[PDB]
């Protein structure tokens, strides 16, 4: 068959699956089918029977609303995605959800839908490939060598995150990142020139990318030659600007915004079939077309050849081969747990009153030699977030390094680290002040939705940062992380809880972990061995009375000290009080019921929560008959000690509130 | 005095004030003093005696950490900011907080600190001047004519929001926006070439800006000539790239990342005075330097001339003069309340089962003719968000219009609208799907912190949107808005509550209002005249029993219908139940104690909350002995009716949970 007929099979499946679901976006899949036919049949290195092959090329559909394009490609090339799933596009529990979801459908590399993040994830996959090749390849033993391809549309180019990630990709010279831009002149509001007039080619040359302009996106020969030129440029990422017609093939709706996001209609589909010359009924693909699209034979040959090369590598470099396999699987080193527990025990025995941001740097220093898979960075706040350790080597200086200077690009940083984690081989950690989790908020949600491991280090967590004032002092950000599904959030009260929280975050395989750290120094608390083990349960009894408590204080982070001092004052007056330290509400909520009742007994309703954060969160644990010493307003610019007094974080106010319940 | 000695006055005050506070950032203020001297003494049109003059030029310091730069300028030119406040920089309740704050210090036009948002607000100020001039100027009476100047640094340039708002500024041809870039080669991590290598001039030419490269930022004549040239380009915004030395004057710290954000030290300050030739003691400015910087005489002369122009304008165009005055004050038209009340009562009398996104478009259509100050827009979702009304005219087609096609730029859209609100003369509304409030989250927080009126229309509020799936279906976003100080959030259950929420939002002068709207149709509830009036109290009794209730349902938005059906089943079994509709928790919490107790009596603890959003928010109203029917996970891709069933939003499940409390 001609290349056009093969590309028309993508068009037929896309328009028919959107029509059957009566929902979805036919436009982009029909406008990009010729580009995808060239990319997938002539260049993409993959094996449909093993979507986990370590050295496969990575493809990312950043304009994720065109999901029928990737489902058509996966079906046609031989992945495990049967025609029956294409007929159940957008239906309950099918393997073809409205936007592609990683882990759910074989062959899908990331979850897209939120514009801009797929090209960010692809920059992260290209950094991972480059860095893993630099760390493991040996001359004649290049076991890491694969490209990262991305499709993106006008919506991704308008979003600010495309500027963050493509600017940094130009700095880091990612020659194996090749992006195809669907330049079709249309967005949801209509013709884009009323709101989008950039000279995009000139903008990308300003980032140091190689750019190929004016590619006829409906001519296979033109597309093929552009891909060949881009693959020969090895020191700059490439942008291929492909001029396409949205909804290509539809006599009445091609080139209009009406083909973007609704079914074409049965009558228009009949006309489109005739204009394309596509003679097959819905969901019918002839044998001859499958034979030209299937990639099972070539896929097995390419992976077979790589397995022979990896076996030769393991005979000369056995230790490196075992590390490569452990890291690609995301397995922890077998001695890690033991060494981390010894370090934690040592800190409990040698108290230090230091900020938890410094305790965090001390844990990175202790774990660094044990976890070569670290790939960490900070958004231009290394000296304040304290993310460098003695072994950090920045990858703009040494390609085989383990640290990234991300620049002032929080959202791009977090979504790039999600691409690092999806690639395999690394354990990324990212960092900025806690307020600026608001710049990166949806990339944090996307790590939790895609169940990816990433440690997020957020320092300067409250009015305790002082003079910078209310634009930087967090109030309500912690509560927003705590109610995000699948997010783990730790607010440690001293250097020991900080080390426990870092251990929990590196061992968490199915989701991210945010550490909420202080700028100011925190006193260490004394613990028995039983209490030291309970820190990982998220909430635990830190101070107790003989007999049952009449009053319970619940505190976190820097406010644990205040609740211990109030406990000391009330116990001296004969009150039976208890202090519960709650570094993580999500780890506590997961404990068995008898554990949670032994910490927070249901019969004790006189409960006081103490935290320099928005008060309304704490009704979950104190109920309507308790009291909350928290913030209800924005902060103020002044020295931290004065702010804690101004906002009621004093021993006298805590005791007074507790006494009102007695 | 030479220009350099006048600029050194800024340098001395800035390093000495940082030194006294022992906190703050001397680098940028020392680097940019010479540019500020030229701009403020030779070009800025302002009156220090009236910082609210409607036709003043607007100045924005986007690199807000250099706050002593603006406090020095306001003090020196004659604003009401005495030397004692400069001596109290960063101290509790001073008029010189660590980052500049609008509303607290005379002359400060916006609150900056979060990088990238200053330049976004400046773009909104320039949009507002252009649109207001087009609406009100008449031949021989140009009552609106002023520039918008912004200073920005490398941090602002790296942030994604600078691409969003500078790209749109180019499309809109904002000739009166002139930005100065502090090109000093340094950020907090060190020399920026490791992480920032853009050809910034070529990027801004790709946006359609006029760019002046390689300006010696320490040479007054070069700076003056570049401003003159930028002022003469009237159809493109200009970027002046000014090469400066960070910490200019300090022998040992100039040009290093050490001068960015820590005091220089007494010894260094002494050497800096010697290098600069600055002889005066700390906080000592000679009378002759004040005489050259004071702008009170010139400012009063220019405002006096504008006042006479406005009086002549009001004689020739009396209707337009009265509207200009009303809009600049932010007052409602005198018949708005009565007309809006009539529209609301009409809706209650003529029920319709429509989505609240459609009820929102219907309110825009009714209020549109009454509020010519609307300046609304959507982030490329006009046909889904339903933000156009019959009188919408986009400003890319007609400069006197009232609608902005923002493109796919949620964060730039929201911080531009903040700049439109700060300028005066308009009431902005912005819109996108609720999930993408996470892309613009810190701009939404800054609207609340600055106390600015903006209506934010967020549609597609829950798993009720259906097939687009978990990347798009909100779960925890409404709870994050509700715990933001000074944010108002409404989730109306039908077309009547929707109109009351829009009315509340346009009348709210001291903060923003978000409307949370459904994609799917909502049934209308019956109300007496008393219930109809209580909708604006945020929480009210919708259905009740005789005597004190034994069980109370609290529901919002699309779930009120489920709660009412559960009430009907339980009432038929003889339970005394009540249903409370709670469209706004923040308006309910502001009610007096007597009203809140009448709606939610403290003695009744059997309370059930029903809402398709994260469950943990609701402990605030249901306590520990109540139940919540909510979401605790991400959503799924499927038709809406099936998701409500799958996640437990059914009458039978709500009845079952309620019965467990009885
Ligand atoms: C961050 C974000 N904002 C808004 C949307 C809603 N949305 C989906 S596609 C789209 C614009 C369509 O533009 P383009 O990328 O040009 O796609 P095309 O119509 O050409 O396929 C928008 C606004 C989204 N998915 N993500
Ligand atoms: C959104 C955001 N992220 C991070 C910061 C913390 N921060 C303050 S200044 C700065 C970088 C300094 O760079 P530049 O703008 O070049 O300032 P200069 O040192 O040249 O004054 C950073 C990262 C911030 N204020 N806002
Ligand atoms: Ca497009
Ligand atoms: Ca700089």
């Amino acid at each position: 068959s001609s290349r056009k007929e093969l590309a028309n099979a993508i068009r037929a499946l896309s328009m028919d699956a959107v029509q059957k679901a009566k929902s979805g976006h036919p436009g982009a899949p029909m406008g990009m089918a010729d580009i995808a036919e060239v990319l997938w049949r002539d260049f993409l290195k993959h094996n449909p029977q093993n979507p986990s092959w370590a050295d496969r090329d990575r493809f990312v559909l950043s304009n994720g609303h065109g999901s029928m394009l990737i489902y058509s490609l996966l079906h046609l090339t031989g992945y495990d995605l049967p025609m029956e799933e294409l007929k159940n596009f957008r239906q309950l529990h099918s393997k073809t959800p409205g936007h592609p979801e990683v882990g759910k459908t074989a062959g899908v590399e990331t979850t897209t839908g939120p514009l801009g993040q797929g090209i960010a994830n692809a920059v992260g996959m290209a950094i991972a490939e480059k860095t893993l090749a630099a760390q493991f390849n040996r001359p004649g033993h290049d076991i890491v060598d694969h490209y990262t391809y991305a499709f993106m549309g006008d919506g991704c180019m308008m979003e600010g995150i495309s500027h963050e990630v493509c600017s940094l990709a130009g700095t880091l010279k990612l020659g194996k990142l090749i992006a195809f831009y669907d330049d079709n002149g249309i967005s949801i509001d209509g013709h884009v020139e009323g709101w989008f007039t950039d000279d995009t080619a000139m903008r990308f040359e300003a980032y140091g990318w190689h750019v190929i302009r004016d590619i006829d996106g409906h001519d296979a020969a033109s597309i093929k030659r552009a891909v060949e030129e881009a693959r020969a440029v090895t020191d700059k990422p490439s942008l291929l600007m492909c001029k396409t017609i949205i909804g290509f093939g539809s006599p009445n709706k091609a080139g209009t915004h009406d083909s973007h996001g609704a079914p074409l209609g049965d009558a228009e589909i009949a006309l489109t079939r005739e204009q394309l010359g596509w003679k097959y009924a819905p969901f019918e693909i002839p044998s001859e077309i499958y034979a030209q699209w299937d990639a099972k034979e070539a896929g097995q040959a390419k992976e077979s050849a790589w397995n022979e090369k990896f076996a030769a590598y393991a005979k000369a470099y056995p230790q490196e081969a075992a590390e490569f396999t452990r890291r690609m699987k995301g397995e922890m080193p077998s001695d890690f747990d033991a060494k981390a527990k010894e370090f934690i025990a040592k800190l409990q025995a040698n108290p230090a009153k230091i900020a938890s941001r410094k305790a965090s740097q001390n844990a990175i220093e202790a774990f660094g030699p044990l976890l070569p898979e670290f790939l960490g960075g900070s958004a231009d706040l290394a000296p304040s977030n304290l993310t460098l350790w003695s072994g950090s080597k920045a990858i703009n200086e040494d390609a085989a390094g383990n640290y990234i200077h991300y620049g002032v690009r929080e959202f791009g940083m977090t979504a790039i680290a999600n691409g690092i984690s999806l690639h395999g081989g690394f354990l990324p950690y990212t960092s900025t002040f806690l307020m600026f989790v608001e710049y990166a908020r949806n990339a944090v949600r996307m790590a939790a939705l895609m169940k990816q491991r990433q440690v997020m280090v957020y320092t300067h967590d409250s009015i305790g940062l002082g003079e910078d004032g209310p634009t930087h002092q967090p109030v309500e950000q912690v509560a927003s992380l705590r109610v995000t599904p699948n997010m783990s959030t730790w607010r440690p009260c001293d250097q020991v809880e900080s080390a426990v929280a870092w251990k929990y975050g590196v061992e968490r395989q199915d989701g991210p972990t945010a550490l909420i750290l202080s700028r100011q120094n925190l006193a260490q608390q004394e613990r028995t061995e039983e209490q030291l083990a309970n820190i990982a349960r998220g909430g635990y009894v830190l101070k107790d009375c003989a007999g049952q408590p009449e009053l319970i204080f619940i505190a976190t982070g820097s406010e644990v000290e205040l609740a211990v001092a109030a406990y000391e004052k009330l116990t001296a007056e004969g009150v039976k009080a208890r202090v519960v330290s709650m570094p993580s509400t999500d780890a506590f909520d997961k404990q068995d019921a008898a554990y949670r009742e032994s910490v927070l007994p249901k019969a004790v309703t006189a409960r006081v929560a103490v935290e320099a954060g928005i008060a309304d969160y704490w009704y979950k644990y104190v109920g309507l008959n308790g009291a909350i010493v928290g913030m209800t307003t924005f902060g103020e610019s002044a020295p931290a000690e004065l702010l804690f007094e101004e906002f009621g974080f004093t021993v006298d106010n805590v005791v007074a509130k507790a006494k009102e319940l007695l």
